[PDB]
């Protein structure tokens, strides 16, 4: 339906708030980010494929495309604000009322248990670490917490199959 | 303290979300909006003064300067998102923890009972309405809803002393 | 590999040129556009699914994700410029030199024969038509031509299953 | 009156020209700046309050709100340009013709003699210094001059009560 | 000298203020404008050549390039502000102290007597009118006044040779 | 003709793509760049004049104004993309079909043989180098390659007369 699409297209206009709070001049939109997660999810899926780890690619890509979809209505409430706002409670609600067809993908994603759910989570973090890397090259000097994003990925089983990649990333540091 | 000032200066960086969601190019920041509320509050207290309506101007101006201060942390969570997000609960928390010295000003502003409180509330809406007016001249054609804030103002006792001004405003549409 | 991902991420920075030439302020990025294509592809896929038309969703989503990938190097050369530049020849080249793993998806996409290929093409054109619609609500009045993409969609067999939707779209103008 | 307010709101749209000349991407508007001045003035007034220095806060806040009001018409003519244009003479004129009701506040502010006038001047400069600080964190490296405004503040009697604070500020450099 | 060139390049960063005041969000820079004046000057000069009117093209092109050069220091102070600021006085000063080598071109330009001086003045106005045209297509609806510059052009002798063109321009409204 | 002028005015809207790819936030337009080339060409012409090297200044200035004119149609296709696109072939075509009157100024410029051709080429690069310099002051740290344009300049005979200037430029790095 046209009304749903027009709604999700608001993501092209919504900024990724963390960057603004860090003084990043023209930050990427939530949609730019979502594209990045989707692409990294695709690329990583192939790597996992040829390393013996089988992944339900379809589910993965759908999960990457829809993972931040609730923000089309509640916006990318930054982590710094989440000490005062329950963004999680809000997301579930929106998915249950506005995006019921995607609530299963959302629910599984939050659980971060399945191979697909962990992949998207890793793609989410990599797009960010690497986006931070870019903004650093642009001159921003307060993109400080990366050893804890890298470390957050390391805490996921699925990372075991990607250690060499995550090593190249931390090497950009 | 410098830390606090640096924190509130974030307002210059955070956009007024309602405009973004409506597709407005280069929307004003929260600080831009706050200045306007501060000015209109000044001007309107002036008018109330010479019409026999007693106003604690000092408290009013303070209230106007601090009214959206919590957003320095939680951002300008749009109305469209407040169906899933309790923004007011979040604001009270930030004020209680991060701006305890302004909690009472905030608390009185939320109650919208006292003359000062309703004045700032009226200034807040007028800035917005007049801002929607300006963006329409820029070419945006979906800010229509914003003009029903005139009716919200009319439901406040204090507006009884400003009727004339509210109608000039409505005539701008 | 990190080098590939960083490259594709350039898409978040490159603008969709047609909008600039038409004078739109702050035009979407190629990545914004791609995300949209990917979402519409998802949504339409499931519409086709429960209408008897079988779609290899995995291939479709992958196809939508990488359809404009060559632009990460070529940039979104506008249609007005393609009378002097062979964007098609340049794309193919990028894809078999830089993106050989995606050359098949690209090649099938260009042929616009398979159900998936036509679906992505339709997603591509709808995102744009709907994007033009949004910019018009912003005030831009010379995006008229963009609406004749509805006819371009009608010329594809797969649209046969979407007539009701296409009607709602054209109804927006 | 609506016309006046609409005029003052022009400040949301005008840049603070010093940043532009120095190459800063998206510089704050004059209204962004004013709000900061108003806030710092509020904060500093409380500090002065509990340190034995009585301040007429109401006048101080009005003064901060109105201090750059003439730029709504003349724009924030940069210091580098003032060697060829008498901004001061321009400001007074705009204030007597267009803002006669704020001329006294402006006149006192320019004299920088009274406690309130020096407070607002101190707020004006702290906002700027802190703003320069923020832009340096974004990568701009030619804002060094802006830091010698600490010395300009030291030359004001009122600073005597704020030694500790301006120490912390110069410490940020 | 490098210092001079770096100074004039500031024109790439400074906005043409009239547009900002009128609410046009991403206004051209003074350098954008100057390039247009230079191009129109070139184009018209050729038309004038084929029409019997001989022009000192070299002088005209230099005059077009240098005409707003003083703004590199004084900024494009808007017409609405020139009721309170003598922009002309300031311009001559800059040219005398900073651009002595270009003072003659400036002086002759302001006199608007010679064929070259009038040509640049016409070019200056045409770029502006055509620029207002483009911003109206973008949705701005308060640039009406800018069209009365066609009349200002008619008052110049040289226009006599360009009637047909001025008609095509006025026809765009 | 009004159609031609409007076309070339597109240059004000089109970004210089190299900067974008490098992460520069607000890049200069092609028009901004052309103005700078036009100014530097003027300034250097005078220098050459008083050093015994005679230059057809009229041709030089015309050549600097239209040197990147084809980009009004094909855009500023970056150097990084030219391994896949033949920008040169594309430019010549546009000039032959759309700018026939400026074709020989274009062809001479490309040959980089005549004093005027080499002067514009040197202005072209100097503007870029100095533009790179400015962006580095803004915080961008990956513009290093752009400084090897000094060596490209040295390869042109005409530079023999400018050694001292080139030394001041390289001195800025
Ligand atoms: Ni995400
Ligand atoms: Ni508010
Ligand atoms: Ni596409
Ligand atoms: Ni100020
Ligand atoms: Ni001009
Ligand atoms: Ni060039």
């Amino acid at each position: 339906m046209i009304e749903k699409i027009l709604l999700v297209q608001t993501l092209k206009r919504l900024p990724r708030m963390g960057w603004l709070i860090k003084g990043v001049q023209e930050p990427e939109s939530i949609a730019d980010h979502s594209f990045g997660v989707a692409f990294i999810t695709l690329v990583l899926a192939d790597v996992l494929e040829k390393r013996g780890k089988r992944i339900d690619v379809e589910k993965a890509l759908k999960m990457a495309i829809v993972h931040d979809l609730a923000e089309a209505i509640i916006t990318d409430i930054p982590l710094s604000a989440q000490e005062f706002v329950d963004k999680d409670k809000a997301e579930a609600l929106v998915f249950k009322k506005v995006f019921p067809e995607f609530y299963e993908l959302y629910r599984e994603y939050q659980e971060c248990s399945s191979p697909e759910a962990q992949l998207v989570r890793i793609a989410d973090k990599l797009d960010m670490i690497l986006q931070a890397y870019q903004y650093e090259l642009s001159g921003n000097k307060n993109l400080d917490e990366f050893w804890e994003a890298i470390e957050e990925i390391k805490r996921l089983e699925l990372s075991k199959y990607l250690e060499d990649i995550l090593n190249s990333v931390g090497r950009l540091k």
